[PDB]
């Protein structure tokens, strides 16, 4: 089968074959037929009595592990641990952001750039703002956010966009969230040998844990990032590997933590570093981003996006990356080995993400700007080691428009508001187009790449099908970057791919049919948007014609995201089967019984066209339930 | 191979074969040859690009996972997740204890029974005590303990017995602990795909996480349990399955959390329940404990111990267990199936541990005594369903002495203190016998059973070898219960098994050669003891001739325990190989490089006699280093 639908990706794969280096596709081929027990989730290693593998087919073979655990128990515990790991990644990101907020000052490297957003957040956290210094408010807000992570007494703080009905449903179900780290610890405790051996209770614990990601960790990370670095607005950028410059220093920012990439962007305008780039024979400094850190700097500053997850290696294969600076998460360790075949300096910066044989330059949060400057200086000085005979940058780049935060979307919707009617600054125009049926619904396309799927194929096919069916699409993460590379993040795309209702809406509001809402933590924005719509219509989020899709997901973070999206009341389609087919009870809970609990459920569909059809049918069913 | 060295265990295995019921041994046999990849730790399932298996033999076969992770990376992440799971189990136990402390009242079900212990703990937590109400002090202490779990700013609180040198070494190494749930979340975050791919850093993160178990979670759980339920003192009890009564109601308490078992013990003396037991035709109520909850109620009240981990099923096989009340952890789910073959009521009580097809009676912490009375009444009423023709109780039980908390040990040591010299109430006599060489050292024997080892064989052989070599032995958990069943927890055992120096010490102090220090969380007591000795000698804990042994461990909790014991500076022998042989770098870190970091290291030895020899040699070389 084809490795990708992206032509630049294919050219660089040919180059990597010529250079004798191996990619993620080569390692996937080397893995051959993957273990059936692990693929079905019926393998357990939770204690040293094991490893235990039970039959994925009930009634045949070994039925129980040594402790007596059934296939359903093993599957449910494995699924819960995936959710806990994803929640941990997102919560650690949000915790770093909250600590950065706590360390803001007027004359420091980290300031408050959006005071209005900070005051609204302070209102949401019961922090007084009138007649107060802005940094005192910021510190109080950071304290409340940090308490959300580890409070042992009392209730956590949740955003006002979350409907009261959803909160009450969670409380009745027993999944109402506690402090984030406490829920992660609870999930890890209940999967220990000889604890929870009941699939339904295990799934409910995992949902409870995922809620602390969706509504607390990711939400606080996003809102505090907006406070410190600015709320995203409509902004132009370029996407795909063609953004690399042969005649300039190329600095590629990979990872998820935004403070480092923000400081690197600021350092790139330093006169001394620009002069140094000129002195090593380069035209200038060309910052490019990848994955979620690329999404953040692109949403807030228009930094060009070099590529998504499965392109990271190919970025090095060009031979033009002088410095690859990585913080945490979704950083293929093979990059270190790959960097030996080129001049590239592979720089790790976080104590959480040491990588063997990489150059470690710890990013100092006490002096973020100076630390970013020294890291960037190492990248710039590496330009002298460039071998221009090994350089091949495909001439394939695509224009994209992004920056669609909830605030930006509301500002855009204000155009189609009659002044004599109003109100202004609400999601009411979006609610109106959804209720009238001009738009059939809204769908979030999120997730990673996965060698099991032709890279970016499922993302593009799902998005095109949805917008052709007058479903407005919001995108995050690597799916958003696939849309950017393909050319869907363009106003012209409305008349090229969208159906009649969505084309009319795009023309009236002057937006692309596909709205890039940011990184994987920025999925919280999607929740926020949906919540607002629900609160405007006086219904729960499970009554709306909305859906989420993860066509090509790979990470534990994706599992946690899908779990909290379903738990919030939004049906989720998974384009890659999770390792649960071995447990019939777990499959039945996730795809059938979940609808009785939270009004939504998982859909597993590896065919994107069938997924689009199912999404449209489900949205029409919910519309008929709602009367619209 | 023999299944056990215990004769009562063998008789009940014959009965289980005659009854056509499966045991843990039968399921272990059914599992046959366990997966080599999982056994070596070279299998990874951390993302849905996998499952990935790399060769346990370097230089052959597949070398890297799909993301590029090496065998060392996969092994180190798997080990770190085991540590995180064990830390989560212990920390959740301690968190429940702290919450119970927070709800103590003068006229409530949960009171303060050891005010002196509470005042000393309050001193350790910087809580004022002079001229204050005892329950105000208790609530402040509980608040400080709870803050240890989830504080995001500042430093955690550690017991005064921990040497300053050990803390400084931890700070220099980068493993100084943070809040417990924060460290669990950090480990889970760094094992996520594309985060940490460096074995040394991964092992250091796991050590940092395990410290929050050893010195914060388990320590606080133990000390708060002492405050609420009484400090253990020397007390007599009986051990092994013979403690069951044919003519009495048999109520078996299995699990770890002590509040439920304490309330059940209190409810058993209720006049209405005793009258009900008489009216259902029984002579009375016979409470028996298993595993750690049995250890707690036995340490504090002399409740008879029915058996350790791999005996739990056999307790039901007798046909005499009218009620089996379980809370969390090390509860084989197969019990639910097994109790169908008998009249036994298998009662789950904790929302953390639901077991399918068991009778769920949620233990209400708000009204603990009434809830315990209701559960106990269900067990008593089940006596009418006893089938006395199916009853077979082995006439095999053994006298044991336990209750050796640090306070009790100090009280015993006061006997050999010359009044004209002093001081009293210190560990000084123990330090003196260790320094003089009358005792060669002290060894902690802890851990579970494991079907991979003849049950209780390794525990007994290791303990007998150590005490024969004049090494005083402290025991916890299932190892302590194996010693109890065998008969080592007896004063007579001193003249039957101990060497000359240990026999003299036992005669002078009037103690058994093997000291039962309580449950698995009570391993913190061992730490406390060692710390005191170190603080009395002005040395670090790694300079002492001390060791820990886990001859037959199975649980993730055991992994976390061994990790924090080694990190504290105490060499640890493992009688069951952990899944790390696939990663040569991880093996080298755990067994060789750890000594450079923390002055102690792991020893993997499956032969108990060889383990005793190695322990004696290591203790002698540490003595020669210390000059004693
Ligand atoms: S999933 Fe289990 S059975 Fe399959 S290779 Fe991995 S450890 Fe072995
Ligand atoms: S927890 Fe149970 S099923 Fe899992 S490895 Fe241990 S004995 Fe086997
Ligand atoms: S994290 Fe890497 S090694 Fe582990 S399953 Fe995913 S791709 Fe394979």
């Amino acid at each position: 089968k084809a490795k990708s639908i992206d032509q630049a990706t294919l050219q660089l794969l040919d180059k990597a074959k010529q250079d004798g280096v191996e990619t993620v596709w080569d390692r996937k081929a080397d893995m051959k037929v993957q273990c059936g027990f692990g693929s079905a989730g019926v393998c357990c290693r939770n204690c040293s009595m094991g490893p235990c593998r039970v039959s994925p087919v009930p009634g045949k073979g070994v039925e129980r592990g040594i402790c007596g655990a059934t296939a359903d128990v093993i599957v449910s515990r494995n699924f819960a641990r995936m959710v806990a790991a994803g929640t941990a990644a997102h919560s650690d990101h949000g915790r770093s952001i909250a600590l950065s907020l706590y360390h803001t000052s007027k004359d420091g490297d980290i300031k408050v750039k959006d005071e209005n957003k900070l005051k609204e957040v302070a209102k949401s956290f019961n922090v007084e703002t009138e007649g107060r210094d802005i940094y005192d408010i910021a510190h109080d807000v950071a304290k409340e956010g940090l308490s959300n992570y580890g409070k042992q007494l009392g209730e956590v703080t949740l955003p006002p966009s979350l409907p009261e009905k959803r909160k009450e449903l969670w409380r009745k179900l027993g999944v109402y969230p506690r402090a984030v780290d406490r829920e992660i610890a609870a999930v890890m405790h209940s999967t220990h040998i000889g604890c929870n051996a009941d699939a339904e209770a295990m799934i409910k614990m995992s949902m409870r844990c995922s809620l602390t990601d969706g509504w607390m960790g990711s939400f606080m990370g996003t809102e505090f990032s907006d406070i410190m670095f600015g709320t995203p607005h409509s902004i132009d950028t370029e996407a795909n590997l063609g953004v690399l410059e042969k005649n300039s220093v190329n600095v590629v920012l990979h990872g998820h933590e935004p403070l480092l990439s923000e400081m690197v962007v600021e350092a790139a305008s330093d006169p001394e570093l620009v002069e140094l780039a000129k002195s090593v024979g380069a035209d200038g400094i060309n910052l490019c981003g990848m994955c979620c850190t690329g999404n953040e700097v692109s949403m807030r500053h228009g930094i060009k996006i070099a590529g998504n997850f499965m392109q990271q290696e190919l970025a090095v294969v060009t031979g033009a990356v002088d410095g690859l600076i990585v913080d945490v998460q979704c950083i293929m360790p093979a990059l270190a080995k790959l960097s030996k075949s080129y001049h590239t300096k592979f720089i790790t910066t976080s104590p959480k993400a040491h990588i063997t044989d990489s150059i470690y330059m710890e990013f100092d949060e006490e002096n973020p700007l100076d630390s970013a400057k020294k890291i960037l200086k190492e990248a710039i000085l590496n330009f002298k080691n460039r071998d221009q005979s090994k350089v091949m940058i495909p001439e394939l780049k695509c224009k994209a428009i992004l920056g669609y935060s909830v605030e930006e979307i509301i500002n855009k919707l204000d155009k189609v508001v009659n002044t004599q009617i109003g109100p202004m600054q609400t999601v009411k125009p979006l609610a109106d187009v959804l209720v009238s049926g001009v738009l059939r619904g809204a769908a979030a396309v999120v997730g990673c790449n996965n060698p099991k799927v032709v890279q970016d194929s499922a993302h593009i096919e799902t998005i095109k099908g949805l917008i052709k069916n007058d479903v407005i699409v919001v995108v995050t993460g690597c799916a958003a970057q696939a849309a950017a590379k393909y050319g869907l993040l363009q106003k012209e795309a409305a008349e090229k791919y969208a159906g009649p209702g969505l084309a009319t809406v795009c023309k009236l509001v002057d937006i692309p049919p596909v709205l890039h809402m940011g990184s994987c933590v920025d999925i919280s924005r999607i929740l926020d948007l949906v919540g607002r719509v629900a609160n405007l219509l006086g219904v729960d989020m499970s009554d709306l014609p909305v859906a989420g899709v993860a066509p090509e997901w790979m990470s534990e973070k994706a599992v946690a995201i899908g779990t909290y999206v379903v738990t919030s009341g939004i049906d989720t389609w998974l384009g890659v089967a999770p390792p649960v087919t071995g447990g019939p009870e777990v499959v039945d809970i996730l795809t059938n019984k979940m609808e009785d609990w939270v009004g939504a459920k998982f859909f597993i569909e590896t065919d994107p066209h069938k997924a689009v059809e199912q999404i449209v049918n489900r949205m029409n069913e919910k519309r008929k339930k709602l009367g619209i």
